[PDB]
């Protein structure tokens, strides 16, 4: 017969690498804000696949876009043209107001591209001597798992045992303008890459004005501001871009995850011509980047975001979420943070009570979430959720937390 | 109305990065070995999207697996389990006979994963001091476009302007056993990564015995043999793996491209437990890696190769293709090479006549191919091609080549 | 009676090491451009003993310098002074415009001296920690047969079976500025050694601008540029130094071979005081280095080059040689290369027709040459050759090549 | 007018490397046992250019061989054959009773050749894994100035500032059988290289039985015995080889210096076929190695040694030299050592009295010698010296020593 949840776990343990320790639940179906395991149980998805399913699981318009194109053409490679990519390019460039886009597949690939653009611009336009270009990052950052990405990490779990590391990556504290200004005194700095809110660090929101101050500093020192909006972008924090809260226009914007509604790995690197065109024909690419199938699903996923006004929903509903979460006792729940529907709670962890235990019980009470250390729990349900559904999940969260 | 080819070209020129200089052709449909442009012209695909559509464009079995899964569940993320991953992991591990697989999305991600495993094994099993581990590569190698992949490249178009480069990567000549023997004298070498046939270098085929000598030397010096079969694998050269020609078992095998039949970016890293399990939970991953949608399509993609015996077909037809191409005048076509359906011709390039010009005329005569330098043309049609179709293509190639 | 050519080969086979497989011809006399075998046959010498007899075999002025000095004093050793060395030192240093010269005997000794100068300069002036100094070399280099020289070689015949190898020697492709620039990012690099034209690799001429770019990159990164002109120097390429074609002044210049006209093993290392004086008294030397007999002959050898304007002749006649060689069919002779009178042709080798076979027939037709793999033949006659003699030799080459 | 001794020093100081600090004397002529400076002064040569002029300066027979051959042919290179080399090979190999000879030019080149033979023999015959072969050397050794030669030296002046060093070279004390026996327990050792009497270390004579014990231990443990007789060979110690005193037959014998009588840099490597033939055609060589001019002079140089029974004379006169030297006061001259005409004295050095100062006074009194630290003076006149001349020189030494 059909495998049980336990059969499912055992099979992966035997045949798959052990690079993850997932919360013990086996999903076979997803729709909107819901997930169903193989035993048929129903669950509120409060992780949204890291924002990839902002539009909810299997959104019918994005599904139909995928189904329509797969019968026509799925991959020509960029050795030749296809009819779809240019339409997606004009669309996303006009939506975000940048001259061009460089299509890639995964979040880390957008970051790598952005680092390559930063260096190439650094050498060919800023006049940095090869190869003395530096890129500054903020401590707590997370942009992927390539050798380059773990080389800017301050998390031992990311870099330990994987060295030597990529040179020319400097790290400074996040939410620290004076540190940034100090780093930018070196003219060999080509760029500063930062998340408007750090996702994996535990939904760390920098103080008001941080983003405006980063922009000012980058512009003064002729440094590219690379904003990684792979998790924060596409309506999840209440705007098209988290950077929009302070009216900031980064030099390079990275998008991924919700860009395809979870139907295909699609990522994007947006920037104007003076940066974008430092990379010449033949100097950068990817087998699947810009394929017609991912473009069709991306056009659809962006249209859902716009047409269903999900940014406004996430902003209004996020206020409720945070307001209800702050009612929990301050001796149980230490802090509440986030923007829009990108939130987290910090608990007063003890040797016998932790975030993992809380998520296990949440699971038991029908809500799926993942801990981000011993003391942090993220709450980020799909943006299609309704206030009634949200209030029901808040009750589940309340009941569970108070049940310890 | 509908954009013309010229309109398609222009739109991408304005809104897309110029990292590619494609052959000027605009496709809107693909099926099997054929592609159709927006003007309705029909062409033989002799590029197969860099060997990602080995199964032919839009294979019905693969399309059906995608349509079936997209209605159910596409991405839970690795924070939770999905019912499909394990079924795929057991299938692919038994097919290639390795304990485990680590699922990723793009070719370069598989290579990054292999480098991280090599290093982690190097430090935690072999005993190399952190962080002195080295990874040896062959000149001409191409494993992608991340900062780390271009740091091992000998092609300036890949690395120039993109440094500083990742330390710990050494380069030796390809197809050179004495040179590998010399490099492996350093006890700090953790692995040697190599393609059984170099693709982007110009379909460079090493001499008979090279692979056995690499396996022998790596074993002798306690060095992992990493075979990048992202382009050579999955029946392209006439075998499940190009290393099968010498019956050699690498320590780590990389798969990508045709692993999905061109319908989704799926890549994979296969190896036994002693290497795979050096990476503990939380130390490596990817948002889309191992998602259920990509797994369903990869199972179907692998089934097609098997069920249709595409390896045998590529082997049988590849010899016909090469023997026919060798009949061209040795003063116009300087060399013919390849294995199975992964082939190239070298032309006697002049200032007035080159590979690009030949490919434009080939396009005009109904066959799509892409030059690998001013003198090399790659011929790699989907493996579902039939003998009569191959001979038709051959006539097109002879006609074009002799027309100058 | 006197030994026959065949007795000469047999005797060497029995009593001498088998470290060479020379073209079967036994010479007993040489004068100018010609050589005679023991059977009395006359041959044009188109190898010139690798440039050692640039001045032709047994030039009367050099011979007379030899005879004059051997009646006076031949070797005092460096424990004392000889009256001749200083005169040769002042002469050669003013000729090439460097502060000093360090006299050695063979070409590999001057290379070894240059490596020791570069390391000493690296530690004592550049500040590199002992013993982390690196020297970069170009693939295809040849600078002799010591353990250190074969350690930088990429030719398996030079290094296979002779290791372990000297550490601190790194190799990059020849004629590759991006690769040199990449290598010189390591501040532990003390020098880059390179031949302006690679001799033994098959007369490989780098592209216009390579030397200038080498000079620029070395100066920019505080690395010593060591130019090995042992084969290319002293008028053979059409100038005093092959680097003069680009007005490039290397940090260290190595000379040998023609420096004595073939009458005595004489080599020289030229550089300014900031480099030369890093080596103190008792820290480097050679028993025969700077002996009075070799100095007298070197003074005369250089005087012949200057007095007879051999560089101008080699330039003028080299143009003629290459122009006539290019008239040979492109389906037989694939390439013609060189500068001045250092040239070579590449033939369309088959299993039954090769460079060795061509050189046997050449010998049969009165011209002696050295094949340098299965498809390269070098053409480098003494620089004292006249246009009529050159044209006569060219007809012998035409006759031979066309005769197959 | 002609340069004065002082002008000669000044000129070299300005235009030549400062790699030596010679005794201030400028010679312009040499005949037999004598040398004349530019001021006309006559001196007894008690260094003999480190044994290169064993036959005396400018021996008429060697000079005549030189003059005869320079009118015929001086260098064809090894790309072809010359009629002279084979004649010299048969001559020298029968003289020393070894199958073959490998001709080189300088002493360090023959040592380098012997290391390469030992490694090649080690891997191809002994079975050592590539590249684990070791070569053992004796502390105090001196065999030249290449990077490899200074890597086995225990003299800081030879190696300091010139590293990193050649691996695989191990050092044990000289004249120490227990230490050699201990080193040869490693089966990865391929050879032991040693001087029968250390020259540059200060004429260090090992104890009776050392050579026999070296021979025995090397045979017992399947290790090659390489005897460096470049300074001690060719009659200087009173025998053809210093190893003849113990009837020991080394596996490899190196010769040089006197092999040419000081007229040409000529060196030789002798061994039987099982060793010599481990090196195949194209695997080792030298441009000037085995040239016809050096062979003619080497044949004559050896003939003079044999014909004039110089070994017998050196033996007889060496007894006299040492017996007279031992009459000097023990509180001034601490030791007298040597064999045949290779001798030295050790003096009771103080802060104000040293070997250099003694050698200055010697020069003042008409005898030239080389000090070899602050307390050693070597006495080694040409082997053509007569008893009356020796006794005259001895009085000059007595006079000088006693004069302080
Ligand atoms: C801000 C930001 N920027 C880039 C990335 C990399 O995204 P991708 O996984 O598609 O390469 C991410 C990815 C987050 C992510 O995948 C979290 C967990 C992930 N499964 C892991 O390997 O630990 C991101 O949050
Ligand atoms: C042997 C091998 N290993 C890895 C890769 C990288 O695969 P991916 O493109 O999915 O990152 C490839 C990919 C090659 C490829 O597609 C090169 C051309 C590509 N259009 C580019 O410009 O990057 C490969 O040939
Ligand atoms: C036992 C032995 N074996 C080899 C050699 C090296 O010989 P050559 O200098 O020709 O490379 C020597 C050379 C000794 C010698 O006198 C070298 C002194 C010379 N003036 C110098 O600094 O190199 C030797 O004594
Ligand atoms: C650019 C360059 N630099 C140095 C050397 C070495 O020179 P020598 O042979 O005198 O050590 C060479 C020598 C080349 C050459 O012809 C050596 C051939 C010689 N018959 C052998 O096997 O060693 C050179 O081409």
């Amino acid at each position: 017969g059909p495998p049980t949840s336990d059969d499912i776990f055992e099979r992966e343990y035997k045949y798959g690498a052990h690079n993850y320790h997932p919360l013990p639940v086996a999903l076979e179906r997803g729709k909107g804000i819901y997930l169903w395991d193989v035993e048929g149980r129903k669950y509120f998805d409060f992780l949204s696949s890291y924002s990839a399913v902002n539009q909810g699981h299997c959104h019918p318009k994005i599904v139909n876009a995928l189904k329509s194109q797969v019968d026509k053409l799925t991959l020509t490679s960029r050795a030749f043209y296809n009819n779809v990519l240019g339409e997606y390019e004009e669309y996303i460039t006009k939506l975000f107001n940048y001259h061009k886009v460089l299509p890639m597949n995964t979040g880390v690939e957008a970051g790598e591209t952005a680092c390559k653009l930063a260096r190439k611009w650094g050498y060919t336009v800023k006049g940095i001597q090869k190869y003395k270009a530096k890129i500054v990052f903020a401590a707590g950052n997370f942009w992927g798992r390539t050798l380059s990405a773990i080389s800017s990490s301050t998390d031992p779990t990311s870099y330990d045992g994987f060295g030597p590391f990529m040179p020319g990556f400097d790290i400074i504290p996040y939410n620290d303008l004076p540190a940034l200004e100090r780093a930018l005194q070196d003219p060999n700095v080509a760029a500063f890459m930062v998340e408007p809110i750090q996702g994996e660090a535990g939904v760390v929101v920098p103080d008001p004005g941080y983003l405006m101050g980063v922009r000012e500093l980058c512009t003064r020192h002729q440094v590219l501001f690379i904003a990684d909006e792979i998790q924060t972008g596409l309506a999840r924090t209440g705007r098209w871009l988290a950077v929009d809260y302070e009216n900031v226009r980064p030099d390079i914007v990275l998008l991924g995850k919700a860009l395809s509604g979870g139907l295909y790995p699609v990522s994007a690197v947006l920037c104007d011509d003076d940066i974008m065109l430092t990379i010449k024909p033949g100097e950068h690419g990817s087998t699947y980047g810009g394929n017609p199938l991912g473009c069709r699903v991306a056009i659809a996923a962006l249209e859902v975001l716009e047409e269903e006004n999900l940014a406004e929903n996430a902003d209004k509903l996020g206020i409720i979420l945070r307001n209800e979460l702050m009612k929990l006792p301050s001796d149980v729940v230490t802090a509440v943070r986030g923007k829009g529907l990108l939130n987290a709670i910090v608990i007063k962890e003890t040797k016998d009570w932790d975030a993992w235990k809380v998520c296990l019980r949440l699971r038991d009470n029908g809500l799926l979430a993942k801990p981000t250390h011993g003391d942090i729990i993220r709450f980020a349900p799909p943006l299609v959720i309704k206030e009634d559904e949200l209030r029901e999940s808040i009750e589940i969260i309340n009941k569970t937390i108070l049940s310890f």
